[PDB]
């Protein structure tokens, strides 16, 4: 969902599964 991501480039990477690494719980 990359919705919880409160970043720009991070959330704007179209890679939730990839972003989840640096944006997990
Ligand atoms: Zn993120």
């Amino acid at each position: 969902r990359v919705i919880a991501c409160f970043l720009k480039v991070c959330a704007a990477a179209a890679n939730v599964a990839a972003h989840m690494t640096h944006c997990a719980k």
